[PDB]
């Protein structure tokens, strides 16, 4: 509370801050374990870093409010708190560090929201640029590596990522124009597309990410159709031929592109190794933790097992059997690609969080099912038995009765012929079907029908409707968190596609040739003239100084501080009245 | 008309999950009588009528058919009693077919339909309050037309 | 044991005082104390006339 008075009507800080003084200030170390341990190994922003290292909240807000570079400093402060929260052992420090980080992130969000209101071109120019105080980093990458949800949560960042994703010079043209352009290449030189000359126009069109996405999807669907035509009609016990060698070449290219994505290289908020240089023992540990690439690796190894199984003779069938199952794992990856798109994004992610109830359903149904199966096959006593027949007729026949397939031929006896072909004493009946033996007992057959009614009423009317209720109640709660988490990852999913090569997997040999001939830039760095920079910082500083004053006056003129000032004035009036008597 | 943001999601998820089951089944059985319409039918159209309570098991198992060897490629073969399911079906590892049938029926029948019920309830309970106002606005023009 | 009971008694004596001060500095007892002080001021002003 004193530094506001001693710097308000006092000295200029350009006289004060001298390097001997700053060395003296660093020389004071009030603790013994946080900066002292980190030095055991060894103008305003110079004070701001000092305040952020030693955990003083009421100093740090003041030094940020008298700062220069507004928006980048907030997210960097959030980053540095989230990093330094890990190294200290106690929890009483972490309960302050996380709270101070939320306070800075919220202040940065509201400042950017009070600047997007006017001149959206200015805000788009402000966000993308590079700030020199922390090295060649942009604002958006600093927001990404600190896992700030509420900064991507608002709308202006989304509306900038949309124009980033439409690439060079397009603005909300509909889908059918894009499909009609991609089908016929001499339609982009004309009127339908909306934005010496043609050889630059043709390079601007194919550079946009929404086109390389379409090319990737078309190539992948052609791969699946070729694989199906290999599996159904072809794949004879023969020397392989061209229509399989093409498939082998294709799989080799897919392994090459997966290796490139893995080796090119995560999240500093966790405590990862960060950009620059890391170990092979770090990137190998990093890459095998995301589930989708793990699934694609499993699929490739299963493909290799099948295609090596076939080349040896004498094991012809097992290669087909393995490869047909592996087609399923290739096909199910076609959901991870469409995570990027707008209308399926928040819908695909919710499906994985609904796996807390299907296991409950399987548990309850398995326990209730095994008992009905054993009781039925105990009452009927089939006099023709093996191991697979009994296992089939206990498990598999009740499982198809909860989906509207109730065959009553082997259950009653009043639909069968009274035939005695059995030797044990009693009464016997003959089934007309298959797999239900050749002799069924008749002793107390009504208990079978009563158990059928009980089982159908339990499984059909209680469990399915209960499962509907649990899905509704889980969905209506988790939807509001899942939507935010989808909004966070969209930047990384856009950023992945731009570094990917711009040619198809039928041209990936030529793209790898261009890659190994000499051994992100677009929408990640904007370079400006310094007069416009010096103007832009003034333009934002006006809004910052307006915003803080507006918040302070709104707190000042509330309906709970009037009461406090009237209390103080009545006390003053009573004290002055005390002299008159 | 405002509930058409979910039927397209259902069609997408069901088409992707359906084509793979169809191709895997017709790869495991290998019918030795094939054309273009027969294969296209027996891959798409037969799984689509299995999510509406029509599960014919005659062409799936072999333990309901007659063990007949009328084929020339080496192995073991069985004879279908129906129509359109060729005249020869392989028998190598037939249990994988039944296991895939159980997996597909459990996914389509118990997860997707109930999830779609949940999404309709949550969309309806939100958009109802705006749709009622928009209906109340146009009533004057619809009276004035007549 | 004798140390542990001291450790918890410190938190108990802190907790009750925190709750009492939170009730004391609310926004409905300010009004009551200003009512009493205005009444006292009016009573003392009644002697001057």
């Amino acid at each position: 509370e004193f530094v506001r008075l001693l710097i308000s009507h006092g000295l200029s800080l350009g006289h004060f801050l001298t390097p001997m003084r700053l060395a003296q200030l660093y020389s004071a170390a009030p603790s013994n374990s946080l900066i002292r341990n980190l030095l055991d190994q060894a103008p305003w922003s110079d004070l701001l870093l000092w305040a952020l290292l030693l955990n003083r909240a009421q100093m740090a807000m003041y030094f940020w409010e008298m700062g220069s570079n507004a928006v980048s400093s907030a997210l960097g402060a959030c980053l540095l708190l989230r990093v330094m929260a890990r190294l200290e052992p106690d929890a009483e420090e972490a309960a302050r560090r996380k709270d101070l980080a939320f306070k800075f992130e919220g202040m940065g969000v509201d400042l950017f929201g009070e600047c997007y209101r006017s001149s959206e071109v200015r805000a788009a120019r402000l966000l993308l640029r590079r700030c020199p105080l922390w090295g060649d980093a942009t604002c958006l990458q600093l927001a990404m590596q600190a896992d700030a949800r509420a900064f991507f949560a608002q709308d202006g960042v989304q509306s900038l990522l949309t124009q980033k994703w439409w690439g060079d010079m397009a603005s909300t043209t509909p889908i059918w124009a894009l499909v009609l352009a991609f089908f016929c290449p001499p339609l982009i030189y004309t009127r339908l597309i909306t934005f010496r000359r043609c050889l630059r126009r043709w390079f601007h069109f194919w550079g946009a990410p929404v086109t390389i996405f379409m090319g990737n999807v078309v190539s992948y669907l052609l791969f699946l159709l070729l694989f199906s035509r290999v599996l159904l009609v072809d794949f004879q016990p023969a020397p392989p031929g061209s229509l399989e060698l093409l498939l082998y070449f294709w799989a080799f290219t897919l392994l090459c592109e997966e290796l490139r994505q893995g080796l090119s290289g995560g999240s500093l908020a966790s405590g990862g190794p960060g950009p620059g240089h890391a170990s092979l023992s770090q990137r190998l540990r990093l890459y095998l933790a995301d589930s989708w690439n793990q699934c694609d690796l499993v699929a490739l190894t299963c493909f290799l097992l099948g295609v090596g199984c076939r080349l040896t003779p004498g094991l012809y069938h097992l290669g087909r059997t393995v490869l047909c199952i592996d087609f399923m794992v290739f096909t199910v990856r076609l959901l991870h690609i469409f995570t990027v798109n707008k209308q399926l994004g928040p819908k695909i992610v919710i499906v994985s969080k609904m796996m807390k109830d299907v296991f409950f359903f399987l548990f309850f149904l398995g326990v209730w099912l095994v008992a009905y199966g054993v009781a039925t096959e105990g009452l009927l006593r089939p006099r023709d038995s093996d191991f697979p027949s009994i296992l089939r007729r206990v498990f598999y026949r009740p499982y198809l009765q909860i989906f509207g397939q109730i065959p009553q031929e082997d259950m009653d006896v009043a639909l069968m012929e009274h035939s005695n072909c059995s030797s044990e004493p009693g009464f016997w009946a003959h089934p007309p079907g298959a797999q239900a033996g050749t002799c069924v007992s008749q002793y107390a057959n009504w208990l079978v029908v009563l158990l059928l009614v009980i089982f159908l009423l339990v499984a059909n009317i209680l469990l399915v409707n209960l499962l509907i209720a649990m899905f509704s109640y889980t969905f209506g709660k988790v939807q509001g968190n899942s939507d935010l988490y989808w909004k966070a990852q969209r930047y990384r999913l856009i950023r992945e596609f731009h570094s990917r090569p711009a040619l198809a997997p039928p041209f990936i040999v030529i793209s790898h040739l261009r890659l190994l001939l000499r051994q992100a830039l677009e929408h990640f760095r904007v370079y400006l003239s310094k007069e416009a920079e010096r103007k832009l910082l003034t333009w934002e500083s006006v809004h910052k100084e307006n915003f803080l004053l507006a918040r302070a006056r709104d707190k000042r003129e509330s309906d709970s501080e009037r009461l406090k000032r009237t209390s103080q004035k009545v006390d003053l009036a009573l004290k002055q009245l005390g002299h008159i008597r």
